[PDB]
């Protein structure tokens, strides 16, 4: 089904979106179905988007309250960040906006329009280049007259409002994941945001937000594996990157492994103790088999993606150099070794999200992304300490979702510090990174 269980609205243009509906030809069926309620979701946001939406006469009407202190509200997100971030930061936002019936609207910014389609059937997401205020976004911090945090620090109706949501903010900052500040935030008709994290899980302690939180997703660890395939699809230009490697190095596999490779050091590397991490990683889970020195079968083919190339190497010649334990003929396969950017990171992140099983660096936004639209729940590959392979070397994931680097740990009702990862069983402090949360 090419829809997605209904996830995607028919009637968009094949030719200019490629990808959008013929990825069923390279990806198997998701087992997570989206719910009904979800659906309705989506399908009421487009009506919501075209109504609104960025040309319309509801628009412009909008854009003169930025003057003069309203059916239509709306939040922008600003372009900032690595591409994992952007991604992840801006389904974040776009959830955001349907909790709050709002339009998102989308700072192109460098190339967001060249890595992405136009995902809401009959309108554009993107934030028009003349937009009043686009020049400040640069600009905009935790410091700036119409910052949220701000205003709250320093006690202060308003036309717009910027919330600062990026990792390095602070106390004041962070009360937008409270009911009351919601509730005041709610009456502005215009919100910029600029954010570098995937901030989903907090959405679900804030009351009001989590019923619907929950009619929404029943299986509650599918909001970025829903909203991800929804909102995201690469262009053509990046899309034949994809069907271009996958047809010419992996179709061929009866099973495919990915594994996610980012090393956080300001050398390149490449280290002998994070190869060695991979091997007994992908071994010891029976991932990949192991090899003998002293001497009808299924082909394996391990998709490597990586800035240094002597991962894949390494791996590449073991498995040349010595037959495998149980016959098993494996191929290793490394796209690019960066050391058409973000054309190729992305098309690398869609390659990752086409294997059958996943192993991901700790930390890494762009595991995320991967084993996100993947539906796939990785291995992760735990974060090293002195350049010695961690023992374990990995495990599961507790579920497939992205994971909150910079949560807030406030209790809004008793104003006081609280653990958020130690109320509700669904939202869990992260595996690789335990400071941060996830849903569960
Ligand atoms: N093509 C490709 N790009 C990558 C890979 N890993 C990271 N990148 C990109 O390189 C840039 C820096 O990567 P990363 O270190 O993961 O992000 P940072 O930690 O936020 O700087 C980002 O824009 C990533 O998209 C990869 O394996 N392949």
């Amino acid at each position: 089904d090419k829809l997605l269980g209904g996830l995607l609205a028919s009637g968009f243009d094949e030719d200019s979106c490629l990808s959008r509906y013929q990825s069923v030809h390279y990806r198997k069926p998701s087992p997570y179905k989206p719910s009904s309620y979800l659906i309705s979701k989506l399908r009421n946001y487009e009506k919501l988007h075209k109504r609104c939406g960025p040309g319309t006469e509801s628009y412009k009407k909008a854009l003169k309250q930025l003057d003069q202190e309203g059916e239509c509200k709306y939040v922008v997100w600003i372009s900032f960040s690595g591409l994992g971030n952007r991604i992840l930061s801006l389904a974040s936002v776009f959830l955001y906006a349907l909790l709050t019936d709002r339009v998102l609207l989308v700072d192109r910014g460098k190339d967001m329009d060249d890595l992405f389609c136009e995902p809401f059937l009959g309108m554009s997401w993107l934030l028009p280049l003349d937009f009043p205020m686009t020049d400040q976004f640069d600009g905009l911090n935790q410091e700036s007259s119409r910052c949220y945090g701000y205003m709250v620090k320093n006690q202060v109706t308003l036309s717009h409002l910027y919330l600062h949501l990026v990792h390095d903010y602070g106390d004041h900052d962070k009360m937008f994941f409270c009911e009351g500040d919601q509730t005041f935030i709610g009456k502005v008709p215009w919100l910029i945001v600029k954010t570098d994290n995937y901030f989903v899980p907090s959405l679900w302690l804030i009351p009001g937000f989590d019923d619907e939180l929950n009619k929404l997703f029943p299986q509650k660890a599918t909001v970025f594996h829903h909203l991800g395939r929804y909102l995201f699809h690469p262009t053509n230009q990046v899309w034949g990157l994809v069907t271009r490697y996958y047809e010419a190095y992996l179709s061929h596999a009866d099973e495919k492994i990915g594994i996610q490779v980012k090393v956080f050091d300001e050398d390149p590397g490449p280290f002998q103790h994070v190869m060695d991490q991979i091997s007994s990683c992908t071994q010891k889970e029976k991932l990949l088999p192991e090899v003998d020195t002293l001497v009808t079968p299924k082909h394996k083919a391990v998709l490597v993606t990586s800035l240094n190339a002597g991962y894949a190497e390494n791996l590449k010649s073991m498995y040349w150099e010595y037959p495998t334990s149980t016959g098993e003929i494996i191929g290793v396969h490394q796209p690019s070794q960066e050391g058409m950017h973000n054309g190729k990171a992305l098309a690398e992140m869609y390659l990752l999200s086409l294997t059958d099983n996943l192993v991901t660096s700790a930390w890494s936004t762009f595991g995320y992304v991967a084993q996100g639209l993947g539906g796939l729940k990785p291995w992760i590959l735990y974060r090293p300490e002195n350049r010695t392979t961690p023992d374990p070397s990995c495990g599961r994931a507790m579920s497939m979702e992205p994971c909150f680097h910079s949560p807030p740990f406030y209790d809004c009702k008793a104003k006081t510090g609280i653990d958020t990862g130690t109320l509700v069983p669904h939202v869990r402090h992260c595996e690789d990174i335990s400071w941060g949360l996830k849903l569960v």
